[PDB]
């Protein structure tokens, strides 16, 4: 009658250090494996429970000092738990080891320890082991206390042919001869860590190394044929490392940092501490076959990882609840570092793409708080990560900084809850207070400004396209000071007042914080007049922040579409990449409505001044298939609009590229020829008014 029945492990049984062996089979795709876990009672107890799957054990014992009693073993396969039965109850205090020998085979997906395949470049087939284990798929390898707040230390021997390379999380210690060609690998000891964590792989895979100035040995690892793809990866591994080492203020934890080119590999990309697993995709450049588009997903990628190897493994989530943070913070510092190490990529440009993506399904009622209760890439990470950023700013950057060192530095090799985070953060403003307020409900707020001379007023409440109310830390600036001012709204409404009245006060600076901004009275009007006078007043973010928010307030009827429109005009004298990205998504699904209506000569006057805005851009757009990998994407685009939509230079070029390749995607071309209650309201109210506006 299974003696134990929660999700959750008992609290009252810690693992210490445990001593792995996996002898793993290739050829008959079988391991079997022992596993010795030293452990300790917080209170007296006969049962121990502890996390096995699809693990055949054939005996189980329990050593004390120094007698050795065997256990009886108990299986609930549902819950993924197994019990070990002593005959007499254990010491609190006193040290305990449990071990355990068992037999499994190889997964064939892609979970836990698995089988992987590739045929090399000289046709052979070849076959190797490899591990993944986030979440609770450690259980699928050894019996363990699978929950990442039970950390311990792991000693890891492997056993394989001498055809084969093991690498683990830590370094190689020793190899030695433990049969008729079975060599056993044994691996140093890991600092103390979580089980999720633990990665080996049983291969033959090549490598390519680098040192950091740090010291530590850096190593990317492929199938032969493809090593040579590893070099970009590398030189940004390193980079990045070095970077992190910097930022967080703590030198590597480990003393060596391999990267794998896992073949079959199902998810993206994993943070096995020591010893990270990718998609070749993911990390593999092929000189040949492969876009520089590929080089931005290589280092965001590492990126991520690697700043997982301090903010998630040194530093671990008690509970899957809180992986929200540790992913949003990943996220948020693949935006950070490689902004910095590899200014080139232009990574600024994906990043507030996806938090107006976020926002877009955030609006939507059928959302979810960033944290929920969890009882067993992705969207809401991605808000983790922009409310991170907006936290980044509101504070200094340094202070931001300062609050992960310390955070880091203080829990180091134990597990936190989020609010840990917030109160370090509140220690270098009541974070902790504030955050809730972003992470424990859905959504986010309206800020609506009201200005009366000096009196900056503002409003906030919940945007829905419920009696929700933030803690919004707001920045702002003025036609007065280019520098960005503070304001902390804990309540429904509040005010500040200006040294001296300005001609206009612009919030949400840089676009960096969660939420959109409505001006009553003539805000707006002021702000238009900004951007058509002078637009590099404000940055590139900001303009695509006042163009977003001012269609947003038009979608939920706070804004009249012609005063929307009339500050699109500005447009033409855009430059940038990310305000023109939200002309065009906004613009452009106007007509395409207008389209599937027969009032179809309006239709062309838009589609005349959509073009007429956009026109000077679209020369100045070269043709090539090369550039800032976002500006690409402007180009193709802006190319591809212009034609359908018969700009004469588009189709003057553009055939002449045509009957060039004529000399010697494509259902795109080939079917751009000319051989809905939502909808129903918007042109209802909008129609007329775009037309009163277009005729003027
Ligand atoms: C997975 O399981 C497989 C079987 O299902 C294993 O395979 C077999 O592995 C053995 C050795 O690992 C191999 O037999 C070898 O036998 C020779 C051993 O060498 C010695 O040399 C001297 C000869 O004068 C003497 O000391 C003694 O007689 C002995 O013969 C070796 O030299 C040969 O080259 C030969 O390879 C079998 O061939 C393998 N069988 C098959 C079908 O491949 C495999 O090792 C397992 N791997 C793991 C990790 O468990
Ligand atoms: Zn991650």
């Amino acid at each position: 009658p299974f003696p134990w029945n929660k999700i959750r492990l008992p609290e009252y049984v810690i693992p210490v250090h445990y001593d792995l062996l996996i002898h793993a089979n290739l050829t008959t795709l079988t391991f079997w494996g022992t596993t010795k876990v030293e452990i300790t009672a917080s209170q007296p107890t006969s049962t121990i429970i502890l996390h096995s799957h699809h693990l055949q054990i054939s005996r189980a014992t329990l050593r004390k000092g120094l007698s050795e009693e065997p256990l009886q073993v108990l299986e609930h396969p549902r819950q993924e738990q197994i019990a070990l039965l002593a005959p007499e109850p254990l010491l609190v205090g006193l040290p305990y080891t449990v071990v355990i020998h068992y037999a499994g085979n190889l997964s064939e997906t892609f979970h836990g320890f698995y089988k992987s395949t590739y045929r090399t470049k000289e046709g052979e087939l070849r076959i190797l082991a490899s591990t993944q284990f986030e979440p609770t798929a450690a259980r699928m390898a050894f019996p363990c206390f699978d929950e990442p707040a039970f950390k311990a230390s792991f000693s890891i021997k492997i056993r394989r042919e001498p055809r084969h390379l093991a690498i683990s999380n830590m370094p190689l210690v020793k190899s030695v001869t433990v049969a008729e060609g079975l060599i056993e690998d044994h691996f140093d000891v890991t600092v103390k860590m979580s089980t999720y964590l633990v990665a080996f792989i049983i291969s033959d895979f090549e490598s390519v190394s680098k040192i950091t100035k740090s010291g530590v040995k850096v190593s990317v690892y492929a199938v032969p044929d493809k090593i040579n793809q590893a070099d970009y990866a590398l030189d940004a591994a390193v980079t990045l490392l070095e970077f992190y080492e910097d930022y967080f203020s703590i030198p590597y934890p480990l003393p060596k940092q391999d990267l794998a080119a896992i073949p079959d590999f199902q998810s993206g990309a994993m943070e096995n501490w020591g010893l990270t697993t990718y998609r070749e995709s993911a990390l593999l450049f092929d000189a040949e076959k492969s876009s520089a588009s590929s080089k931005l997903g290589i280092t965001m990628t590492v990126a991520h990882e690697l700043a997982h190897q301090w903010f998630g493994n040194l530093v671990t989530m008690e509970w899957w609840n809180d992986l929200w943070l540790n992913e949003g913070f990943a996220k948020f510092m693949e935006f950070v570092s490689v902004s910095v190490t590899h200014p080139e990529l232009k990574v600024g440009d994906y990043f507030f793409g996806k938090c107006f993506d976020a926002m877009e399904v955030d609006a939507l009622n059928s959302s979810h708080p960033v944290s929920t209760p969890v009882e067993n890439d992705d969207v809401s990470y991605d808000k983790g990560a922009c409310i991170l950023n907006m936290l980044r700013e509101y504070l200094s950057a340094d202070a931001f900084k300062s609050g992960i060192v310390q955070y880091l530095q203080k829990h180091s090799y134990k597990n936190t809850k989020n609010e840990d985070l917030w109160d370090s953060m509140a220690s270098i403003v009541d974070v902790k207070t504030m955050m809730n307020t972003w992470t424990l409900q859905k959504g986010f707020p309206l800020i609506t400004i009201t200005v009366r001379g000096r009196n900056v007023h503002m409003k906030q409440e919940h945007y829905m396209k419920t009696g929700y109310l933030w803690h919004v830390p707001l920045t702002f600036i003025t036609s007065k000071s280019d520098m960005v001012h503070r304001f902390l709204l804990k309540t429904k409404t509040d005010v500040l007042i200006l040294p001296e009245e300005v001609e206009w006060i612009k919030f949400n600076v840089g676009m960096n914080g969660y939420y959109i901004v409505h001006y009553e009275d003539d805000g707006w009007d002021s702000l238009t007049g900004l951007l058509k006078g002078t637009h590099t007043a404000v940055s590139s973010n900001d303009r695509a922040s006042l163009i977003n928010n001012a269609f947003q307030l038009v979608s939920i009827g706070k804004l009249s579409i012609e005063k929307a429109l009339d500050l699109s005009l500005y447009l033409k004298h855009e430059t940038e990449i990310m305000p023109v990205f939200q002309g065009l998504n906004e613009l452009i699904p106007m007509y395409k409505l207008m389209e599937k209506r027969d009032m179809n000569e309006v239709e062309t006057q838009f589609k005349a001044f959509l073009i007429r805005l956009l026109r000077d851009l679209i020369d100045k757009q070269t043709w090539t298939d090369e550039g800032s990998v976002s500006e690409r994407m402007l180009r193709s685009q802006l190319l591809l609009l212009a034609c359908v939509h018969n700009y004469q230079p588009c189709v003057q070029r553009a055939e002449g590229y045509f009957r060039k390749w004529k000399e010697s995607q494509i259902e795109f071309a080939l079917c751009r020829t000319q051989n809905i209650e939502e909808n129903i309201g918007w042109m209802d109210k909008n129609f007329d008014k775009i037309r009163v506006w277009l005729q003027s």
